[PDB]
């Protein structure tokens, strides 16, 4: 840890304003009746990067960490040749999340959600003796698998069981890491909602999703890589989204790197992209509510089955909450927009052929969305645009190895018994 401290930091009620002390894993203002995000607010108000021996953690002066986990790595910025020539695009940068090490990029999970695991993981007491619940599509899950195996971090997951191949491994996992699942035809939410039935148990404890400050400034490392690479604040951030968190994220950082002041005062505009035809948050934005729309549930989960990029279909996201997705989008100026299987499908051979490495369907939708603006003469030619590539190089990593698979110790119905989950979770870990 050499010359490191525990990042110093206040929370802040999104809300109202108010400002207190984190008596440890406050996920809300318990003096807030309406819905409201907390956000930190860093008492280092100028962002100093260190040296790249510390990989991911180098942005902690915004991260609300307690220590440093070993073997960690940061967001690379890159600015774009081939792809941002087929753009025609002048001033095009790509930040990567993933492996890709001819460009420094040693994600070794191959997604963006690494950020939220070592973020996440090092906000948490070492001597936690609760085991921390994450609901996760897939990528978050195997993360979170990953660092909590690696620091013996006890650590139940919930993920749909027709998402579980996402859930390889170089070696086999420490027993610390448990899996639970819902049973198949279920979608993230149902995942989510099974997390929730395994909380009531005593002895676990929420990770929270978008409500965890870790999470988000975690994600929000791809917007301080790009920013401290290109020397200035994009005009446009575009990336894919299902919760929406690494928008909000993204706009965090931006009024965060704002009030340092060094990279000017602009507003980067969030570019957000789902992918049909599971589009709920993208209809919602385009009927100007800051509520979800009715969506019949049978119908979601299989609108979820069709698309894609499975990590981008949450039913339930952080979307009208205070300081959610609306708001995000709404004080950015921000766009949304929607890419079919076929727009995802060619942005991947797209930018796997002018850019050398394969990538997520995810990240396929975001590429597609930017492909579709640039068309329709959204964007002007020389406008500082960032592509977040959110997972990538998952081919290359798997090339010539064998892999180790997490599964599933109970499966269970979309809508379980709440006796039977909280004793199966609870005898996980006795
Ligand atoms: C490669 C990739 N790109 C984009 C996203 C959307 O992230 P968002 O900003 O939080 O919606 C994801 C989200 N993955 C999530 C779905 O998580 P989420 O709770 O929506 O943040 C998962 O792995 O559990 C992703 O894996």
């Amino acid at each position: 840890m050499k010359d490191f401290t525990p990042t110093p930091y206040t929370l802040e009620c999104v809300a109202t304003g108010r400002e207190f002390e984190d008596t440890g894993w406050m996920l809300a203002d318990p003096q807030c009746k309406t819905p409201s995000l907390v956000r930190a607010k860093y008492a280092r108000r100028q962002l100093e990067v260190k040296p790249d021996e510390y990989g991911f953690y180098k942005f902690c002066d915004w991260l609300p960490v307690r220590r440093m986990l070993k073997g960690s790595s940061a967001p690379v910025t890159y600015k774009s040749k081939g792809l941002a020539r087929h753009l025609g695009l002048e001033n095009l940068y790509i930040t990567f999340n993933g492996y890709y090490p001819a460009i420094g990029a040693t994600m070794s999970t191959c997604s963006f959600k690494e950020t939220e695991a070592f973020s996440v993981c090092a906000r948490a007491a070492e001597d936690e003796e609760r085991v921390l619940v994450v609901a996760s599509a897939g990528n978050t899950a195997r993360a979170f698998a990953k660092v909590c195996s690696d620091n013996h971090i006890k650590l139940l997951l919930s993920v749909p069981y027709d998402n579980i191949e996402a859930l390889w491994f170089e070696h086999p996992l420490n027993p610390c890491v448990k899996l639970i699942s819902c049973e198949k035809g279920g979608d993230y939410f149902d995942a989510i909602h099974l997390s929730d039935i395994a909380l009531k148990g005593p002895g676990f404890y929420a990770e929270g999703g978008a409500k965890n400050i870790a999470r988000r400034d975690g994600m929000a490392t791809t917007v301080l890589s790009a920013v401290t690479t290109i020397g200035r604040i994009p005009d446009y951030y575009f990336q894919a989204v299902g919760s929406g968190t690494g928008a909000i994220a993204a706009w965090e950082a931006n009024m965060r790197l704002i009030e340092d002041g060094r990279f000017g005062s602009n507003t980067m505009k969030l570019m957000v992209s789902q992918n049909a035809p599971f589009v709920p948050m993208y209809d919602a934005w385009q009927a100007g509510s800051r509520k979800m729309l009715a969506y019949e549930d049978d119908k979601a989960r299989r609108d979820a089955e069709i698309i894609d990029a499975k990590v981008l279909s949450n039913r339930r996201p952080p979307y009208g909450i205070t300081g959610g997705l609306y708001d995000a989008l709404k004080a950015t100026g921000g766009e949304f927009f929607v890419a079919t299987n076929a727009m995802a499908r060619k942005a991947r051979k797209l930018f796997k052929e002018l850019e050398g490495v394969d990538i997520y369907s995810a990240s396929g939708v975001a590429l597609a969305s930017l492909v579709n603006a640039v068309a329709a003469g959204k964007i002007e030619k020389d406008a500082v645009v960032m592509l977040n590539i959110t997972g990538g190089g998952e081919e290359h990593f798997k090339e010539d190895k064998e892999l180790w698979y997490l599964k599933p110790s109970h499966v269970f119905p979309l809508e379980p018994d709440t006796d039977d989950v909280v004793a199966k979770v609870e005898a996980l870990f006795a």
